[PDB]
């Protein structure tokens, strides 16, 4: 459990954390807090697996779209600001934080990727993205590269997956619907199709990540990047002379960023909630607070109605606001992470060659829409039949496809044993035993022993 009377706060490390620290630093000789500011890797997986045990940070900060997932799971404190300190932000920012009626988190800023590019190697950069294959081509002379950027992750394909007709879940009658998925109509397809192509003719290379394309522009080895406000920094560092522009169009559409609002949540389980709220309300969400983080790493339009009215003149801000207003807000709905993880896997398996862009999609489909198996249905179908009174175990297949149907709590249950010819299961005269607890989980123990031909195997 985290102690009372210090703030542990959370930030990606591709934000300005060097920036946070001094808020934290000036918090600190101001009212006598310890503010130690860390940016784990993997932290949007990382914060539920800890703070569900009453043990993450005190603030985290990431995009909204997470956030409606942990408030689901009862990781976040609803923030009670005055309605003086919502007039300061500006209403939309508020809107991506409200979860089934309640605020969940501090808007901060408003980020959305833009085409980054070479003014010296690129004079005028592509409108379309189906005159990159032609440049790159064009590029293969001079050793350098038309465009790389991050393809492990799928915030930066989303845009050219989305301009066609691709989309997460459909918005209906003021509400998303859930089953209702647009990752594998012709649109995504078309706009996987086109990405697969690039690697295929080896204009890009299907294994980069985020810091090998920012390593390549930065030096100067490759003409573009696609990238949010935050990357502008080691950029100016580094002394290329880059542009920042409107995304590429896609068939005449115009690539479609996934906006994200930059947000903080409260840890349920922090006893320092009332320090918590100090702290942003009153020293990160003002003038000096969010100049700080900016100049660390820009944060792109800010919520902060008064700080916004500054950095507005900058071209590079109007170029994520010409891109923000291509795309969308993301829904914050606890889905968004099924379809990021679905869209993330079809994306690597095709850009792999694992599976063909309808196989990767279809997946992309049921991994998103949260969709039952053949498996589960069939596993369900087992006990419905016939009607069990009280606490029971729901059914279940285990890693090796036994099913285990909905039993009685306090149970035995006894499972035909599982074999295999080659890749063919079918079921032994033997069985597998597994008791149903008292509390409707089943036990971790499952007796394999009499299961001759799988010990066999
Ligand atoms: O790649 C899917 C991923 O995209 C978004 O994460 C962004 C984040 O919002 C940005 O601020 C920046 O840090 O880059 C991330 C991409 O690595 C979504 O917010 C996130 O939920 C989603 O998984």
């Amino acid at each position: 459990k985290i102690e009372e009377g210090k703030l542990v706060i959370w930030i990606n490390g591709d934000k300005g954390y060097n920036g946070l620290a001094e808020v934290g630093k000036k918090f600190e000789k101001d009212t006598g807090i310890k503010v130690t500011v860390e940016h784990p890797d993997k932290l949007e997986e990382k914060f539920p697996q800890v703070a569900a045990t009453g043990d993450g940070p005190d603030i985290i900060f990431w995009a909204h779209d997470r956030f409606g997932g942990y408030a689901q799971s009862g990781l976040l404190a609803e923030i009670t600001p005055d309605k003086a300190f919502q007039d300061k932000l500006y209403p939309f920012t508020w809107d991506a934080v409200r979860y089934n009626g309640k605020l969940i988190a501090y808007p901060i800023a408003v980020e959305a990727l833009s085409l980054i590019y070479n003014k010296d190697l690129l004079p005028n950069p592509p409108k379309t993205w189906e005159e990159i294959p032609a440049l790159d081509k064009e590029l293969k002379a001079k050793g350098k590269s038309a465009l790389m950027f991050n393809l492990q992750e799928p915030y930066f394909t989303w845009p050219l997956i989305a301009a066609d007709g691709g989309y997460a879940f459909k918005y209906e009658n003021g509400k998303y619907d859930i089953k209702d998925v647009g990752v594998d109509n012709a649109g995504a397809k078309a706009g996987l199709t086109f990405l697969v192509d690039l690697i295929k003719n080896k204009h890009m290379n299907a294994d980069t990540d985020y810091s090998i394309a920012e390593a390549a522009f930065n030096k100067g080895e490759t003409a573009m990047t696609i990238n949010g406000p935050w990357a502008w920094s080691n950029i100016d560092t580094s002394k290329v002379n880059y542009g920042v522009t409107v995304l590429p169009t896609f068939k005449g559409q115009p690539s479609k960023p996934f906006v994200g609002v930059l947000s903080a949540g409260i840890n349920a389980a922090s006893p320092n909630k009332e320090l918590a709220k100090e702290f942003l309300e009153n020293y990160l969400l003002t003038d000096e607070g969010l100049e700080a983080v900016n100049k660390d790493k820009p944060l792109g339009a800010v919520a902060l109605k008064s700080y916004e009215e500054e950095l507005a003149k900058d071209p590079r801000i109007a170029a994520t606001m010409e891109n923000a207003q291509k795309g969308e807000i993301m829904p914050n709905i606890p889905q968004m992470s099924a379809f990021w993880y679905a869209v993330r896997t079809a994306v690597i398996n095709a850009a792999s060659g694992r599976q063909t862009v309808d196989e990767a999609l279809k997946d992309a489909q049921t991994n998103a829409a949260a969709e039952f198996s053949l498996q589960d249905q069939h596993c369900e179908s087992l006990s419905l039949a016939s009607n069990i009174s009280g606490l029971q175990c729901n059914a279940s297949v285990d890693l090796i496809g036994t099913c285990w149907p909905r039993s009685p709590a306090g149970q035995l249950v006894v499972r035909p044993c599982p074999a295999f010819f080659y890749g063919v299961r079918y079921n032994t005269t033997n069985n597998g035993y597994r008791e149903c607890l008292a509390n409707g989980s089943w036990a971790a123990r499952v007796n394999y022993s009499e299961c001759q031909e799988i010990l066999n195997e």
